[PDB]
């Protein structure tokens, strides 16, 4: 329970991506994600985003780190640490250091004895150690009610979230485009299933990202969505 050189571990958390429970060690310049297995020093310099994901199932929260560079382990490379916190779990932490120095280092946005939800406290500490702000859902609502919207990439499904400056999918495997990287995006009937569209977007780097057998009821709302974005539909006609 001691942390010893670390300032505080969050400990057994459940990572996707890299898959396993991973006990998270923060220091003042990186975090240590300690596996049974591997293990990844990664500095806050190379954090390039950080999200929060309400899950669709109204029961679990998405925190996700997009790194830059990726972290390694042999040929693999993960673009993405992302953990899956039950709102219900909770957390007390006490910060290896003295009152003073947790107001000098934090400005007040941290105290040395903290309670909370998990997922919570993993953002408050994240925020508090890295320049990136907590990246949440913007105004976007689905068919149901939901902010995202479940769909396939690649060879397994997931949940596309349509943030205020960008798409992100998570989890197998995760993406994110920003708006700013989007050249267009179109609509097309689905083959595998009747009632079911795909999700296009060519980026202006020259790559294609679709988000495949979408339920035809969310087509209005990312229609209206991608439209307030100022996204380009090619085509309108046809």
């Amino acid at each position: 329970q001691a942390t010893g050189d670390a300032i505080c571990i969050f400990r057994e958390l459940q990572c996707l991506t890299p898959r396993g429970r991973y006990d998270i060690r923060i220091y003042p310049t990186f975090l240590h994600l300690h596996g049974k297995t591997f293990d990844y020093k990664i500095p806050y310099t190379t954090v390039l985003r950080l999200f929060l994901l309400p899950h669709k199932d109204q029961r679990q929260m998405f925190f996700v780190i997009s790194l830059d560079p990726p972290i390694k382990q042999g040929q693999t490379r993960y673009h993405f640490l992302i953990l899956l916190f039950s709102k219900d779990e909770d957390i007390s932490l006490t910060l290896n250091m003295n009152e003073e120095e947790v107001e000098k280092r934090f400005e007040g946005r941290l105290t040395k004895n903290m309670s909370g939800s998990l997922y919570e406290m993993v953002s408050r500490v994240m925020k508090a150690l890295v320049n990136r702000k907590i990246t949440v859902p913007g105004n976007f609502q689905g068919h149901s009610g939901a902010q995202c919207i479940t769909c396939s990439y690649k060879a397994s499904s997931g949940l596309l979230y349509p943030l205020e400056r960008g798409f992100i999918y998570v989890h197998k495997p995760p993406v994110h485009i920003r708006f700013d990287e989007i050249s267009f995006v179109n609509f097309a009937r689905g083959t595998t299933t009747t009632r079911s569209f795909d999700f296009e977007i060519e980026t202006k780097q020259g790559t294609q990202y679709t988000f495949s057998s979408i339920e035809r009821e969310e087509y209005g709302k990312l229609f209206d969505f991608v439209n307030a974005k100022k996204l380009n539909i090619k085509n309108r006609g046809l």
